[PDB]
């Protein structure tokens, strides 16, 4: 799975997820499913930024800590959005609120809801995608057009269908744990 991430991912992404999980003091080398998890949804987090127009979007997520919680401090400051607990995905300037990406290898609903345990009361809107084709928004409200959606979930399907020819699906599928 080290070799397939390496190969699928680009250098970028690699190197974020691999900085996360040893900042958990975790090694990519031995928790790879976790590695692949991560970069999947940094892809995803990308490709959902690059969806809308120019400017639509600002990239929460992949940035250290202090540059994170100072675009957030920064966006609220200047909107009025109030200030969410943890730090969210992304922020969305047209619809003017913070965004919650998940990639599921289990199911949308259950993912769905644990995100929503997490945020609670928060204002944030939730996005979920799994690897066959589902997704699960807050308010049914997509965000993105169609085509954008189809381009991510496409994109899904293509990794599990890569790390299927692999043999390595199975072991990444069982692998998500509940909350
Ligand atoms: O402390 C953390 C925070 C996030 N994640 C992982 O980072 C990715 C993105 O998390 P989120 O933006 O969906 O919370 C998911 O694979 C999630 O498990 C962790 O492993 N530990
Ligand atoms: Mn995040
Ligand atoms: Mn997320």
């Amino acid at each position: 799975m080290e070799d397939f991430v390496r190969q699928c991912f680009n250098p970028m992404i690699v190197e974020l997820a691999e900085k996360a999980m040893k900042e958990y003091g975790e090694d990519p080398k031995i928790e790879t499913n976790k590695f692949a998890a991560i970069c999947t949804h940094l892809e995803v987090c990308f490709m959902y930024s690059d969806g809308g127009s120019k400017h639509r979007f600002e990239i929460i997520e992949g940035r250290d800590r202090i540059m994170a919680w100072t675009v957030v401090n920064s966006i609220c400051n200047t909107t009025g959005v109030e200030k969410p607990k943890s730090l969210p995905d992304l922020y969305d300037y047209k619809e003017n609120r913070f965004i919650e990406i998940g990639v599921t290898r289990r199911e949308v609903h259950i993912y769905y809801l644990e995100k929503a345990n997490k945020i609670k009361s928060e204002k944030t809107h939730i996005h979920i995608f799994s690897f066959t084709g589902e997704e699960m928004a807050t308010k049914a409200d997509y965000t993105l057009d169609e085509e954008s959606r189809a381009r991510i979930k496409t994109r899904l399907f293509t990794i599990r269908q890569e790390m299927a020819s692999r043999s390595l699906w199975d072991s990444f599928r069982q692998s998500e744990r509940a909350a």
